[PDB]
């Protein structure tokens, strides 16, 4: 043979804030590199490899030979100054005790659980949607409507009294604040964990169909224990709210693209279908979330993951796979097979898809169908955008409509 240097170097990711919803050109640069890469994040140390095609992305994350379990044993590389789930959260859990905490509350959250939901949540909606138009045109739809909606969903399915909401939005708030290196997440996250922890208890554990019944009941019968329960219901309630984000760009870009919006006026039928194409298209995250450790050897499009070595995966460009996916940077509301990655693959894929189509769904329809020629009030440019987070998405949403 000769001078072999097979391994890609690694490439500086730095946290940088992206305007609206145009595509990170670091990760665009990933992408034509290799298959595999390696990346350093701002936080904690090493490199941690990189995977980003369409089918690599589904082996890496529904393989046994790649765990979470074992990310907490070493400071991998991220973008979050620290780790949000604790060491005991689904996030951190492997097929065997994964599977089993996951299941206890499967029936809430499969498409016939969350369509148990769908006329409680489209009356809810339509207070807020109501409460926008008496008030006056010049509204911000992520604060009259985005932020509050799938809020109240969340905390509806998990048996959160009305009147807790401000509370969830807070501490979820300041347990995703992002950064510097100390506890104003954690006391957050104490303050979270003791509320769900108490509420489990409260009777909760007898009978009912919210989620923190479930979960009450399966701790009741030694199917999962306390911790365990906690820890999902707090990240069930944070990811609630991951829809304000997702369907504020999915709003800045049908109105920005007002050929998009009148697709989905003039013909409703197709909204389903235009959501899941919105859903693979947007880039709902900064950079990548919480990788997964080689517990073996494993080679890969000819690069030897290492065991013991830290694996990323974006599912945002696996949505955007040429192969997968032809003309990948076009929306096109048609689109054939369209198996987009948005909600994740393998065992830790997203319990809250269904929901979130449903919330997506219910919104797209009560804002172009009851809010006569809604539009941004300001440039698409002008619109400001959240900095330094973990999900990407509009901070304020401007609009303007008819009526005023
Ligand atoms: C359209 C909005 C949403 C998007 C784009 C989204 C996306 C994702 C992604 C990419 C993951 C990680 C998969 C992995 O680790 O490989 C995830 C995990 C998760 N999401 Fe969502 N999500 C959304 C809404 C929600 C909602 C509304 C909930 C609350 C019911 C939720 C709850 C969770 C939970 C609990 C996990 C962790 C699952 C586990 O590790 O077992 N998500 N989500
Ligand atoms: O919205 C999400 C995006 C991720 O990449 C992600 O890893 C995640 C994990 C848990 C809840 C939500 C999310
Ligand atoms: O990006 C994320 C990474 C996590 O580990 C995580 O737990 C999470 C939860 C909710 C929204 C986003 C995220």
């Amino acid at each position: 043979e000769t001078i072999s240097q097979a391994v890609p170097p690694v490439r500086d990711w730095p946290a940088v804030d992206l305007p609206g919803s145009d595509f990170d050109p670091v990760l665009t640069e990933l992408m034509r590199e290799g298959p595999v890469t390696r990346i350093s994040l701002p936080n904690g140390e090493g490199w941690a490899w990189l995977v980003t095609r369409h089918d690599d992305v589904r082996l890496v994350t529904n393989d046994p030979r790649f765990g979470r379990e074992a990310v907490m044993d070493r400071q991998v590389t991220r973008l979050a100054p620290h780790f949000i789930p604790a060491r005991g959260a689904v996030g951190f859990l492997d097929p065997p005790d994964h599977t089993r905490l996951r299941r206890s509350v499967a029936a809430a959250f499969t498409a016939r659980g969350v369509e148990r939901v769908r006329e409680r949540s489209r009356g809810m909606l339509d207070e807020l949607v109501d409460a926008m138009l008496r008030a006056g045109p010049p509204a911000d739809l992520t604060e009259a409507v985005l932020s509050p909606f799938p809020i109240a969903v969340i905390c509806e399915l998990m048996g959160v009294p009305a009147t807790d909401r401000h509370s969830m939005h807070t501490w979820t708030q300041l347990i995703l604040s992002s950064s510097h290196g100390a506890e104003v997440s954690e006391r957050a996250k104490n303050e979270m964990n003791a509320y769900f922890s108490d509420l489990i208890g409260l009777r909760s554990d007898s009978a009912g169909e919210d989620v923190t019944s479930l979960l009450g009941a399966a701790v009741g019968r030694d199917e999962i224990t306390l911790s365990e329960a906690v820890g999902l219901a707090v990240l069930l309630q944070i990811g609630g709210e991951a829809v304000t984000n997702n369907s504020g760009q999915m709003f800045h870009l049908l109105l920005s693209r007002p050929e998009l919006a009148e697709r989905l006026r003039s013909e409703p039928e197709i909204r389903p279908r235009a959501i899941d194409e919105l859903l693979r298209w947007i880039p709902h995250r900064n950079a990548v979330g919480l990788s997964r450790i080689a517990l073996e050897d494993v080679e890969i499009k000819g690069v030897r993951i290492r065991a013991g070595d830290a694996v990323y995966v974006s599912y945002l460009a696996a949505n955007r796979d040429p192969e997968v996916f032809p003309d990948p940077d076009r929306i096109d509301f048609e689109r054939s097979p369209n198996p987009h990655v948005s909600f994740g693959f393998g065992p830790h894929y997203c319990p809250g898809g269904m929901l979130a189509r449903l919330e997506s769904e219910l919104l797209v329809d009560a804002v172009l169908d009851r809010v006569p020629g809604l539009k941004l009030a300001v440039a698409p440019e002008d619109v400001p955008f959240k900095k330094g987070a973990l999900i990407r998405g509009p901070e304020a949403l401007p609009v303007t409509w008819h009526h005023a």
